[PDB]
């Protein structure tokens, strides 16, 4: 590319697996989010939780794309493997699956930023830096806070009823 | 009548079958209204839902009685019995008596649709598609989701007046 | 009732009779309505001054289930008997024939007052002449009015035509 | 054409027909509102009426268009025959054929919607009960309306007048 | 008194009595609201419904005492009796109490009525159904909803927050 400098294929294969990961978390919240809206579950405010959690993961994923093209570096998809559940329990069994998530992608952004530093690509750690980091450190947090309260609300009915009313 | 085109006999009488059924959900809902305002039961927000329900069926029913005589058809009313009962119980009687009561009404529209696609009248199909079908389904889907944070929430008296406080 | 106060069993049971006759009325001026809607009567300031009249009634109703409530008396709904005719002929005989149904509304109120009155019931005194005993005798005296103008506009056509157009 | 899916000759061929009939329609109120234009005849609301109709079927023709060209259709254009007649007497025979010549609109609709449904065209049946089927049932019932309360009035010039003054 | 017409000594009298009844009444929830103040009680809700209640019985007092001036008749104050408890248990026993104190105050503005039907005073009875019968039916209702609200929700400590928080 014309355009491309310091620019590692390392640090390019791993951005285009970086996008699959987000591209399949926001699938997962799809998932999640629809759930919660089933006549049988009905909990909007855990719906709105994961929906909106779907619309952040697929910016992600575009800010990525963006970032991938800005570089000189190609965008390659793959296959979106589906989520690894197909009902999710209750509120507090979603949200442990979905600080679960979190974590793995926090995982990836951090090993991403451990190959950039590899490679010494400060523009990628500015990248990761100022739209990555802390907002997946924020979100973890919340989450956190979200499962210690589900948790001691455990009447578990009344519990699950009361947090998604006055909480989410 | 000099403007009656394609309607058929048929369509015109189901048509006021189900003007009586709209009224008598009407009756249904003015009934459960008022319970849930008795000074011994004494749920606000119940009481409201279902007032605003029969508001809903009686303006149903004005909308067929309005068509009727759009096509050319004679309204004719018969007599409107009254509730299948006097006292409702509880928040989850009462919501259950309603998803019965709605399921009637849908089948009645799913049977003149029916009726109006054997008896190929397109502008009956349409007038019960843009007028009832979605509205039926939506009401259908909200009651499920009611019953379904009710039967959460029953400590059950705890929970009828937290589901009025917080979802009526 | 913890509320029943100088209430009589008698009183109640003569206001859940009230209920019927005034949602009875409103059936009435449901089909009076309907009927000058019809493409062969057509006459629309007659369909809206008994469809208005229709609205009045439901609201009576209403009000004295809500005062029934209020006074820790039980609604009790009965079958409501469909309108006394199909078809209500010219805006004369419409006319007429709504003025003996008002009448035959004001003589239940006065009936219930004068209940009220032996039971020595302030309240109800009250509460019929704050909502109802002025209402129906300006009703009456304006359909009275009415009823003398289309008399005097009886070529009747002309004058059914000139009435709706001018008056109503 | 590379964008035609599921659009069946014969469909399109009606509506081609179906637009000629539209214009013929259109032509035909152009006359009948310049003839209530004459001195000598001298109703302007009733001129007024049938030019609005005559905007209205040309709106009608224009839309048919456009759809054809929607689905990958030709459009056909035909001769267009004048209308029946040269004067068209008093405003009861005007309206007279007027409901005749919707009533044959609405019958081409029908014999339309009837078309698809047998060519399994989802999208054209939409298409006429979105724009047309209500717009003709509305219509046909205003005129028949219009057509009593003419009757009604039948003094004829004095009825003649007060119609166009009083109701157009 | 000059001004003094159709005013019996009998209705001063009880005019005079039904004033220190209310304001006893408002001193019994002077004394209520004081209590739930407390920060062994702390219920903020509680208190500020029962406070609200002591400044309308004093305006209760008010008004009778402007209408004694007004009819010619002299106002006349008796002691005080201090309320009938000095702590007033929960939310439950004050509300308890406090129907109890309503219904007293309704049966004396009844018996107040009575007297003035015999007295043939027809000033008297609309001054007291314009400005106590229904506010007295009111109130009670409500107090009958909220006892029947509190009951429902009696863990006892945990229904008495709640009511206070979501109710009062
Ligand atoms: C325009 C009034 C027509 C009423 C027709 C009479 C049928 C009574 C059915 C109950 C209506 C209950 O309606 S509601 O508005 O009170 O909920
Ligand atoms: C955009 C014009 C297309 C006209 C097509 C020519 C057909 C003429 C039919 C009369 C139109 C009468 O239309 S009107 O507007 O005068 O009432």
């Amino acid at each position: 590319s014309q355009i491309r400098q310091n620019y590692s294929t390392e640090v390019e294969a791993a951005v285009n697996r970086l996008v699959n990961l987000y591209l399949r978390a926001s699938y997962t919240y799809l998932s999640l989010g629809f759930y919660f809206d089933r006549d049988d579950v009905a909990l909007e405010g855990v719906c709105h939780f994961f929906r909106e959690l779907a619309e952040e993961k697929r910016e992600g994923a575009e800010r990525l794309l963006k970032m991938q093209n800005q570089r000189g570096g190609r965008a390659l998809f793959q296959d979106l493997q589906k989520p690894s559940q197909d009902e999710w329990g209750t509120t507090l069994d979603a949200m442990k699956a979905a600080i679960v998530l979190e974590k793995s992608l926090n995982q990836a952004l951090l090993d991403l930023h451990a190959l950039g530093s590899a490679q010494a690509d400060p523009h990628l750690c500015d990248f990761l830096e100022s739209h990555f980091l802390d907002e997946e450190v924020k979100l973890i947090k919340k989450m956190g806070d979200h499962l210690t309260n589900i948790q001691r609300l455990v009447q578990a009915g009344l519990g699950e009823y009361l947090f998604e009313r006055l909480t989410l």
